[PDB]
């Protein structure tokens, strides 16, 4: 088991502001694999679901290998091994509004959240 | 090589009847860049609950947690003695009426990632 202390939430910014999404998780004792961070992003402006922005795994982070939001999407600490699993979109777009979760593994455990962004003019 | 990491018929039924056991195929196929750790997960979002995503099997970190994940606890396992070899498919023993729902096959390697999905159905 593990868990995602951040709350479900939803963050509202202005467009061309950062958007801070958190994603904050303990483990239990368990957990001895390796950790595996993931998030998805389900866009309010298209139909496409559970597509992987940003990943964690093998120790090494690949961020705009995926195309949604390449450039912009990025984890916030520089030891997501503490527990900090959080990412910045930067210059929020329109196009950025949707659900986002975080996605966390140590083997065995597995957590899961979601952030809801939107975007204002 | 693959263009990118990718499954064998990525969305197929299975039927199998009651008490027999179902072989639900995941075949994988890497791409050059696929270079990070192996891992594969199987999710069940059976029929009869709400509940949808839930984890039955993992192979993270070399080792393979089964029973660990209660759904199908006792009666889900890995077929391959050679996972690394492409073969993440399971089975599930003794089929109960409750085993029908959607199989979910993820295979990560990273930056690669690819999913599959079974319809298992159960015949009285």
């Amino acid at each position: 088991s593990l868990s995602i202390t951040t709350p479900e939430e939803m963050i509202e910014k202005a467009k061309g502001e950062t958007a801070y999404l958190p994603c904050k998780f303990t483990l239990s004792p368990e957990d001895q694999g390796p950790l595996d961070i993931e998030w998805l992003i389900s866009p309010a402006d298209n139909q496409k679901v559970d597509q992987v922005i940003i990943l964690y795994s093998g120790d090494k982070i690949y961020d705009d290998y995926y195309p949604d939001l390449k450039g912009r999407v990025h984890f916030t600490s520089n030891d997501l091994k503490s527990g900090d699993a959080s990412i910045n979109v930067t210059n929020l777009q329109l196009s950025d509004i949707g659900t986002y979760q975080c996605k966390v593994k140590k083997a065995p455990g597995v957590a899961n959240k979601k952030i809801h962004l939107v975007v204002l003019v």
